[PDB]
């Protein structure tokens, strides 16, 4: 009950490249009384050096069921990154300030998806 994450991934393998398209959220559970429904989603690749590993989508403002519409890629991913990382997908909340609001996350093993290949998902969101 935490809500569920809608997103496509594709591995085009040839430009050595990650596409991930985050679509949209349901229900996505409100937390703090002083929070804000003010949700985007923040993909992390792991193991990894930072920074580079991290990516982010828009903000959305007064949604508990935001709708992003938005790719984002990573470049440099070679087939030896796909058998090594995880992609950690976990959505937040933002605040009056700046301040962010743990929501919920999932991770997709890199190693089941195959190349060139799309894959859609639809999965509910957890606390590990
Ligand atoms: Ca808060």
């Amino acid at each position: 009950t935490l809500g569920a994450l809608e997103f496509s991934l594709l591995y085009d393998q040839d430009n050595s490249n990650l596409q991930c398209t985050i679509i949209r959220a349901k229900g996505l559970k409100p937390m703090d009384s002083n929070g804000l429904a003010d949700p985007y989603v923040k993909l992390h690749l792991l193991p990894g050096a930072s920074k580079s590993n991290k990516l982010r989508t828009k903000t959305l403002r007064n949604t508990r069921n935001p709708v992003w519409n938005e790719t984002l890629q990573y470049h440099g991913i070679t087939e030896e990154d796909m058998q090594r990382k995880t992609l950690r997908i976990s959505v937040c909340d933002e605040d009056k300030f700046g301040h962010n609001e743990f929501i919920g996350e999932t991770r997709f093993s890199l190693k089941k998806l195959k190349a060139n290949q799309r894959k859609n998902f639809n999965i509910c969101l957890e606390r590990v």
